[PDB]
């Protein structure tokens, strides 16, 4: 769980909270992509919204609905056994917390939902585009009328479609008078506890910006009707969201490594380093995006950005030796010292320093066939390059490994603009 808060601490309970959810399957994209921006991009002004971006990661890692089955079939009767069940805790002990008033889950979903047949595409079991409740009141809620609550919100998002097909209607599921069997779902057991509980569908039959504009549109609605005062840094447009979504200035860092592009990296990294004795999902990962992770398949390690795949990495396993801070560099003839970590900027050359006990390898440099050469002591430009080996499509970002006897000691990124 994410805090989406005020700046001061005292305006937290001077209007309500909320709990945004999405990705409890992962294969739905919209939703996860919606709390991403939600998360980057707005602002809370009084009250909170409690995000928790992707429900199931595992599942979102491999583009799939539910690795260890429906997750969102888990919140009544459970197996204390069920791989999912510590999960299952964590996310009811978030619906239920006093401080929370309201739930609002976030779906991607088949077809166009219309509450007569019209076809195959557009009827009664279909699930794109509605915003749905389990029952028109909760008594004890704070804000008990949930069906006043969805018409509102229903109002606010058909003020801007895209297309007449894509209009949200209203659904009532009427879970409790149900079969048992419908009654395993988030918002109902967020009923229960006695929250206003909804959940928008966007259409998978939408492009992924407009199912995420689609989701925003919900979310800012239900704000709206719950009186959270929130901002935004952009306009809700298609557009728009589809260049937040592709942002350039996203980035990942994996482990002590520098930050890298998201986006345009190329589609294999060779020779990777990562820290040895570590299983895959404990390598620690920093992004400025919430959807960012690392997942092994084969031999391979692939950054995901939701369902998208970043770059595959062909890892060597080494140790990461923390004792090198800093590096004596010289960028565009100014000496200077560099962070392990870094990225530099270098509008002509580089050169490093010569130092005991550290080797250097400028990755796509060479001056010999040596297989663990140093590289320090050369002054390098753009044109000494080996462009294939670069980090980027645009062949701009290079790698630097540093290395102590048999460790990795760091790596500095140098771009070339
Ligand atoms: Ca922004
Ligand atoms: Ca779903
Ligand atoms: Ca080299």
């Amino acid at each position: 769980m994410i805090e989406k808060a005020p700046t001061n601490v005292e305006d937290r309970d001077k209007a309500p909270h909320l709990l945004l959810l999405a990705g409890i399957q992962g294969d739905e994209p919209g939703g996860f992509n919606a709390t991403n921006l939600f998360l980057m991009h707005y602002s809370v002004l009084k009250g909170l919204v409690e995000v928790v971006p992707v429900l199931n990661k595992p599942s979102m890692l491999r583009n799939h609905r539910g690795l260890y089955g429906d997750m969102n079939r888990k919140f009544a009767a459970l197996d204390k056994n069920d791989p999912e069940y510590p999960t299952i805790q964590e996310i009811k002990s978030l619906i239920a917390k006093p401080s929370i008033d309201a739930v609002l889950h976030l779906h991607d979903g088949g077809g166009y939902y219309r509450p007569v047949y019209v076809d195959a595409m557009l009827n009664p079991k279909r699930w794109g585009n509605c915003f749905i409740i389990d029952q028109d009141e909760v008594k004890g809620a704070k804000f008990p009328n949930l069906l006043a609550f969805a018409n509102n919100t229903i109002e606010s998002i058909n003020a801007h479609l895209l297309h007449p097909i894509e209009e949200y209607h209203l659904k009532n599921t009427r879970t409790a008078q149900g079969d048992t069997e419908m009654q395993k779902a988030l918002t109902f057991y967020a009923i229960n506890q006695k929250k206003s509980a909804f959940a928008n569908e966007a259409s998978k039959e939408l492009p992924l910006a407009s199912r995420v504009f689609y989701h925003l549109q919900a979310i800012e609605g239900l704000l709206n009707q719950l009186n959270i005062p929130f901002k935004r840094d952009f306009d809700l447009n298609p557009n728009s969201v589809h260049a937040l979504i592709n942002d350039k200035n996203l980035w990942a860092k994996i482990s002590s490594l520098p930050k890298m592009p998201l986006f345009n990296l190329r589609p294999k990294l060779n020779h990777f380093p990562l820290p040895h004795n570590t299983k895959i999902p404990q390598i620690p990962i920093e992004s400025n995006a919430y959807i960012v992770g690392l997942v092994k398949n084969k031999q391979e390690v692939f950054l995901k950005y939701g369902n998208k795949l970043m770059t595959r990495l062909s890892p060597f396993y080494i140790e990461f030796d923390p004792s090198l801070e800093e590096v004596k560099m010289q960028i565009d003839n100014k000496d200077q010292m560099v962070k392990i970590g870094s990225v530099v900027e270098v509008k002509e050359s580089f050169y490093i320093h010569a130092m005991d006990n550290i080797r250097a390898n400028v990755i796509g440099f060479s001056v010999s066939n040596e297989n663990k050469p140093n590289e320090a002591g050369y002054t390098i430009k753009f044109k000494d390059f080996q462009k294939r080996f670069s980090l980027d499509k645009q062949e701009r970002i290079y790698r630097i490994e540093f290395y102590k006897n048999n460790a990795f000691s760091g790596m500095i990124l140098v771009k070339f603009v």
